[PDB]
């Protein structure tokens, strides 16, 4: 399972995978969520940017790292 109760997700993105950013919820433009963590319920009419990961934009999911987010998130894997 992709659930990670009480800790950060930290799932590394692979080339060609979807990554989710939110203008409002993200602290800065490096703050990202994976497909298993991103919950549409959290971002109704928010400015959500979903990209496809490349060779260059390689990193980790920030779900559960509270210093990466302005609002409390609700992990999609958790429901
Ligand atoms: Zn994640
Ligand atoms: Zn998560
Ligand atoms: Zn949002």
């Amino acid at each position: 399972v992709h659930k990670h109760t009480g800790r950060n997700c930290g799932r590394k993105f692979k080339i060609g995978e979807p990554l989710y950013r939110c203008h409002e919820c993200g602290c800065d433009d490096t703050c990202v969520l994976c497909i298993h963590c991103f919950n549409p319920k959290d971002h109704v009419n928010h400015h959500v940017c979903t990209d496809i990961c490349t060779e260059f934009t390689s990193g980790i999911c920030d779900c559960g790292d509270e210093e990466a987010w302005n609002s409390p998130l609700h992990c999609k894997a958790e429901e």
